[PDB]
């Protein structure tokens, strides 16, 4: 079965940073499509970066150069580097199988935590 295991989370002040990682068993993980989404109180589930199986990326446009993805598939994990943390990058993070913005059933599902925890990513105004 698919699980995905969320942790690196914290609590830092604005302008500073984190290290998210996710870590994959029970599928072929590298041939997987992984993305890491988030939402906060409020908003919808929003895709904030993915990593192809290929070794590309997209990025939100909202963290383009503040965050960085990637993967180590021999160690079935996915990434999330962020930098310069702003106080709208607080929500609960969540890593995925899915790569896709377009709100839909597998998108909603993966914020509801219904393949893993996430991981609770807060920052604060200074």
């Amino acid at each position: 079965q698919v699980q995905l295991v969320e942790s690196g989370g914290g609590s830092v002040q604005a302008g500073g940073s984190l290290r998210l990682s996710c870590t994959a068993s029970g599928f072929t993980f590298d041939d997987s499509d992984m993305g890491w989404y988030h939402q906060a109180p409020g908003n919808e589930c929003e895709l904030v970066s993915a990593i192809f199986s290929d070794g590309s990326t997209y990025y939100a446009d909202s963290v383009k150069g503040r965050f960085t993805i990637s993967r180590d598939n021999a160690k079935n994990t996915v990434y999330l580097q962020m930098n310069s943390l702003k106080p709208e990058d607080t929500a609960m993070y969540y890593c995925a199988a899915a790569t896709t913005t377009v709100a839909s059933p597998p998108v909603r599902h993966v914020c509801n935590g219904y393949w893993g925890q996430g991981t609770q990513v807060t920052v604060s105004s200074h």
